[PDB]
């Protein structure tokens, strides 16, 4: 009794793989967020959810990495990824533009979420504390649809911005990939991936997007 055109489905644990395949490269790059919730170069060619006694049971929150789900016309297509950790699930905020999501025998409602930040989470307060440390290398759990789960290994580059720096990955994967989680060597989330920018040289930078 709990049913939304979206669902969720744990699809890896959330670790620092080893014989990770080492990749990208480490920009410095001029940009500022818009109010939008778009990087832009120079020169370019949030609230909170009151959601009382519900109807349905709570979704599942096993701590790990997940595909976001739902159906088209064509039938079922990954419309991001998330983290689920200490109990909240975390994804970009465009891949479900805070639509409610199934999760076993319950379901999940928003808590939390900013358009400008692109970032959103369900069921509790954004948990990810953890965050780059500057200057070592970075792995994507990458939860590209349609494919098996992998880690790739990069060196981060980095968005030079008004309000300070932020780390930046030059990884490109398809729109449903969205959410995927960014872990550093202790295994901690230190961001998500899937906003950026399209470089001049066409290359896509993708922030690593986190809190504060
Ligand atoms: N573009 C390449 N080469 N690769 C992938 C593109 C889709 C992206 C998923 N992200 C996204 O769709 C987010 C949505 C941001 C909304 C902010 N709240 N877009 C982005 O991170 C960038 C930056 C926006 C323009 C610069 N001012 N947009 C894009 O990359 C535009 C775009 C190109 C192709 C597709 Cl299929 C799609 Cl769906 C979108 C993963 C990288
Ligand atoms: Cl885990
Ligand atoms: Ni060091």
């Amino acid at each position: 009794s709990h049913m939304t055109d979206m669902w969720i489905e744990r699809t890896a644990d959330i670790t620092w793989e080893s014989d990770a395949e080492i990749t990208g490269s480490s920009e410095r790059v001029d940009v500022r967020l818009d109010d939008d919730g778009n990087f832009q170069l120079m020169n370019d060619p949030g609230v909170l959810w009151d959601t009382s006694p519900k109807e349905y049971k709570k979704g599942d929150t096993t701590t790990g990495v997940y595909r976001i789900m739902t159906r088209g016309l064509l039938g079922s297509y990954q419309a991001g990824a998330g983290v689920m950790v200490e109990g909240v699930f975390h994804t970009l905020w465009h891949t479900t533009k805070g639509a409610a999501l199934m999760s076993g025998e319950g379901r999940l409602d928003p808590y939390w979420g900013s358009v400008k930040e692109d970032r959103l989470c369900y069921g509790g307060p954004w948990k990810l504390q953890h965050k780059w440390n500057g200057h070592d290398e970075v792995q994507m759990i990458v939860v590209e649809p349609g494919k098996n789960v992998k880690n790739v290994q990069t060196k981060p580059g980095v968005f030079k911005t008004p309000e300070g720096e932020i780390g930046a990955v030059t990884l490109d994967y398809p729109t449903g990939t969205s959410g995927s989680p960014i872990v550093d060597k202790n295994g901690d989330v230190i961001g998500l991936y899937g906003n950026g920018v399209i470089m001049p040289n066409g290359s896509y930078i993708s922030a690593i997007v986190q809190g504060e």
